[PDB]
């Protein structure tokens, strides 16, 4: 409950994240694969059900971070109109970290370096099954330029600590140093979000 112990205050604060704990993580983050491995942020949302949660990915870190940020503003569009949270395991945003979590740590997958989106956005629309077509549409509508413009502040925020980087309420970044269990993580993030 210190500042610059337990969390820092942002510079710039996420917009629109009131009553929210925000994992920023990126497909090529190997601790944000163990996050997702053991669900931390699923952990969190039970003991604390009335927050909002979400995952802001990092356009900047990896070959394909511009393509993933469009791939997960899809998944995180469709679990909102799907009413399912993203922190589910059944959500669309969990199957589709999953098959890229999967492609990139255990297959060793990297899709030609940057020179294959194609094969990169496969991963990704196959674990939604939509089409890329479907993803073109959405990427012509307002709510994915919304969604996209919120992840640009991933970018700055990962370079405070690295990823996963977890934010609460939009202001502040929990300090990982202080996160040593999830029991941790849900005490500093309920202190941080009253």
């Amino acid at each position: 409950m210190m500042e610059g112990k337990e969390y820092i205050i942002l510079k710039n604060p996420i917009a629109n994240a009131d009553n929210s704990l925000i994992e920023i993580f990126s497909y090529r983050c190997t601790h944000c694969y163990d996050h997702h491995k053991f669900n931390t942020m699923g952990k969190v949302k039970e003991k604390l059900p009335n927050l909002t949660y979400k995952f802001y990915p990092v356009s900047s870190m990896g070959d394909y971070g511009r393509q993933a940020n469009e791939i997960f503003a899809f998944a995180a569009f469709k679990d909102g109109v799907n009413k399912i949270d993203p922190t589910d395991k059944n959500s669309l945003t969990h199957k589709v970290a999953k098959a890229y979590f999967n492609a990139y740590f255990k297959k060793k997958q990297r899709w030609e370096n940057g020179k294959n989106p194609e094969a990169f956005y496969s991963v990704g629309l196959k674990a939604m099954n939509v089409s890329k077509a479907d993803l073109e549409n959405f990427l012509k509508t307002p709510e994915a330029a919304e969604l996209l413009k919120s992840y640009e502040i991933a970018n700055p925020i990962s370079q405070n600590y690295g990823t996963p980087a977890f934010v609460v309420n939009g202001k502040y970044q929990i300090i990982p140093s202080a996160i040593n269990s999830p029991e941790a993580l849900i005490e500093i993030t309920k202190e941080l979000s009253k």
